Parts: C-alpha cells; structure tokens; sequence
C-alpha cells in the first residue's frame, strides 16, 4: 500500500488522523485516512477538490496529495505542530488564563485573511469553529474543509450547530460568506474564554438574535462592537471578510 510505502506513521492525533514522516522528504504531514464512501462521495471529493485550490495561501492548512486505496480514502496535509484552537481554548479554560484582547485580533484578523481567500475563490468554508482552527510568530491555519462548498450552492452541509448562522439553519442561502463570519465572531468569543456554546433551546436563539455571550474579561468597546456586528440577525450587517481584515480595530 501507498500509504505504507510511502510514509512511516508517528502517531494517531484525531479520531482516523495521523502524524506521519514521508520517507523520501524527511517531512512530517498529516494524513486523513477515512473509509471511502453516491452523494457522500462527491461530499468526499469536494473536500480534496476545495484543498486543491485553496494550497496558495499562508492560513489555509497546505494540501499535498490526495489517493485512494483498499476501501479507504487518504489526504495527506501540512501537519500543524500547535494542535488546534479547541485544544488551546480547553487548556486556557482550566488555567483561567485566556486569549488577550491584542491575540484574539491576531487570531481574528489571521483568520479573516483565511476566509478572504476562500471566499475569492467563490467557496465557503460551512464549519468554521476552534476544532477546524490549527496551530503551527503563532500561526493560524483554517483546515477541515469537510463542509466547503460554492458560495451560490442551493445545497449546503450545515456545520456544527454551536456555530450555525440562523439562516442557513432555515434554509436560506443568500449570503453564506457571512455564514463563516457569525461563526468565526463565536470562536474568538469561545478563544476569549466563554462558556462551551449552546447546541439548541434559548441560549442558542438568544445569541442568533444577536447577543455575544459572557465573555470573562474586559475588552475595548470597539472590539466588543466589531464581534456584536459580526453575530448580526441579519447577515447583511455582518462585515465581509475583506471588510473585517481591513478594519480599523484590527
Ligand atoms: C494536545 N494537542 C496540543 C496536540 C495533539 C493533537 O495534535 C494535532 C491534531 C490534529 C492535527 C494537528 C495536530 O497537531 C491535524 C491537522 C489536520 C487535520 C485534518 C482535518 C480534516 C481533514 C484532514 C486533516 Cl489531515 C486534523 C488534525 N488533527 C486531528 C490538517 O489538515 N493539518 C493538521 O495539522
Ligand atoms: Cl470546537
């Protein structure tokens, strides 16, 4: 087998995704080896299609190669030695020691830029969230692009519900880039040391009217403000990516 051959695997680090050295380069990449799936296969094969042209750019986790082989599907990407942002977020949740006001906009505007180039190239990522968020200056590297798809898709994937936009949960689809903006304002509130989101019932909804959650730290007006913006009911209010990296508070 390719993989094998090709690769001596260090370590499991997602449940499958392992560490491996490939033998020929010295380098360590992560590889995604998943049973192969029929419309879960073409849900499959845009995430190998969305990695193949999103390899151009310094916070999209890189892509190098993509094969299939028994009845498994591999994708072997750029590794990310930092582990993700929910690994982080989780350890600064028990040291009550969170992401500072001037590393959460590092984190926002890093990630922001990620969302500028996907969604340049007429793509929305769908599952924005600290899990998806990868550490390799600190770098952060949007992955997992599982969820992508065309931003005029009159079909989506909806990503984890935690993160979900309101409107692509009724089913309207008229602005997704601003799908990704509700749920990145979310991950950098849960990087500021929220509470673990809501999944349903009144807390979700309150915060799809619009409401940040407790956030246990004092922030400037101004960015407080730009976070709020981005959780707008209405997503038209929500700044685009290219609105959010050339902001004034960031
Ligand atoms: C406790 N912590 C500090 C480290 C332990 C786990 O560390 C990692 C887990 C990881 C990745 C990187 C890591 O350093 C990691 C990476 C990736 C993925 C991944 C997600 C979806 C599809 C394909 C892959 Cl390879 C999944 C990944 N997982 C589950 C990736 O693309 N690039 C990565 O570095
Ligand atoms: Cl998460």
């Amino acid at each position: 087998s390719r993989y094998t051959t090709e690769f001596h695997e260090l370590e499991k680090i997602g449940s499958s995704v392992f560490k491996c050295v490939k033998r020929l380069d010295g380098c360590i990449y992560a590889i995604k080896r998943s049973k192969k799936p029929s419309v879960d296969e073409q849900n499959a094969l845009r995430e190998v299609y969305a990695h193949a042209v999103l390899g151009q750019h310094s916070h999209v986790v890189r892509y190098f190669s993509a094969w299939a082989e028994d009845d498994h599907m591999l994708i072997q990407n750029e590794y990310c030695n930092g582990g993700s942002l929910a690994d982080a977020i989780s350890e600064n949740y028990r040291i009550m020691s969170y992401f500072k006001e001037a590393e959460l906009k590092d984190l926002l505007l890093q990630v922001g830029r990620g969302l500028r180039y996907i969604h340049s190239m007429s793509l929305v990522h769908m599952d924005i969230k600290p899990s998806n968020i990868f550490i390799s200056k600190v770098m952060f590297k949007i992955g997992d692009l599982g969820h992508v798809t065309r931003i005029s898709s009159p079909q989506v994937e909806e990503g984890d519900s935690r993160f979900l936009a309101n409107e692509v949960l009724q089913e309207n689809y008229t602005h997704l880039p601003k799908a990704d903006i509700f749920a990145l304002a979310l991950t950098v509130v849960c990087a500021a040391g929220a509470e673990p989101l809501p999944r349903n019932g009144d807390q979700w909804h309150e915060i799809r009217q619009g409401r940040l959650p407790r956030i246990p730290q004092v922030l400037s007006q101004e960015f407080t403000e730009l976070l709020k913006v981005m959780i707008h009911p209405d997503p038209e209010r929500r700044p685009s990516a290219m609105a959010l990296v050339k902001h004034s508070v960031l």
